[PDB]
């Protein structure tokens, strides 16, 4: 069932969040025209193994054979680093982060845009950010989960976009996937009500065309399916007495770490 964090939990998984955020900030200045997915791959591998002295959760789960996700462009999540995989002007890349350390997983992820944005990116980028941050402003004692990913849908739809609905958004803590699921639109099937001391991740994965999805021969990759542009952001967040505090804030996140409700 769901885990609910003692205070120690917390200051264990606050630490760990902050240092996938810190990958994410670290990468930034690698990400330019010509550079490969697996050179990225490594750099992160390195900076979370030698410099954070952590490990990588991805790293050997169920036989993920890298350190990070990368998906760029149409890939919608979990694409596989590739020394093959070069970026160019106007992609659009997230890169996923899942760190562990003392025990205690930390996942994050955010887009990046190489060289010169298309409008198309720049506008799909900017609208995922968003649904996430609504969401977030959400979360507090007492709501129900369905709540929240109704939000999400109607917003994104509403900028004629589309959420895609087999991957969601999860408890983590020890595990780095824990109940609950974290849908990202509107359900019947949703009925959870928030509690203090929960942690989870919301990850709204948003498609430029149609919801559609498929996943690739290597196991991993999923696109879309009709080839258009897909984006995501992911934060871990605890939802505290009268809110919730964002555990992967970023120094280019511009939404407050403790949001409040009064
Ligand atoms: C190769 S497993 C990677 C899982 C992602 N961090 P998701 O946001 O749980
Ligand atoms: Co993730
Ligand atoms: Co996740
Ligand atoms: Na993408």
């Amino acid at each position: 069932a769901i885990s609910i964090k003692t205070p120690e939990d917390i200051e264990k998984m606050r630490v760990a969040g902050r240092l996938a955020a810190e990958v994410l900030e670290m990468i930034e200045p690698y990400v330019k025209p010509g550079v490969s997915t697996g050179e990225l791959d490594r750099i992160c591998n390195d900076y979370i193994v030698n410099e954070q002295h952590a490990v990588s959760a991805c790293l050997g789960y169920h036989g993920y054979p890298k350190s990070v996700c990368i998906s760029i462009n149409e890939v919608v999540c979990h694409g596989i680093p590739d020394d093959a995989k070069l970026l160019k002007d106007g992609d659009i890349v997230n890169i996923d982060v899942t760190v562990i350390k003392d025990g205690f997983h930390g996942d994050t992820s955010k887009m990046f845009i190489v060289g010169k944005p298309t409008i198309m990116g720049e506008r799909l980028c900017r609208i995922t950010q968003e649904s996430l941050y609504l969401a977030l402003r959400m979360v507090k004692p007492g709501i129900n989960l369905r709540e929240i990913g109704a939000a999400i849908q109607k917003f994104v739809e509403a900028e004629g976009f589309s959420v895609v609905r087999e991957y969601c958004g999860h408890g983590i803590g020890q595990g780095f996937h824990e109940e609950p699921q974290v849908l990202h639109y509107d359900s019947r099937e949703t009925n959870v009500v928030l509690k203090p001391g929960m942690t989870f991740t919301i990850e709204p994965m948003v498609n430029a065309g149609k919801k559609e999805i498929r996943t690739m021969k290597d196991g991993w990759t999923v696109k879309t399916k009709d080839r258009s542009l897909s984006a995501q952001y992911e934060h871990t967040i605890v939802v505290t007495d009268n809110g919730c505090e964002i555990l992967t804030l970023r120094k280019d996140d511009t939404i407050p770490a403790i949001i409040s409700h009064d």
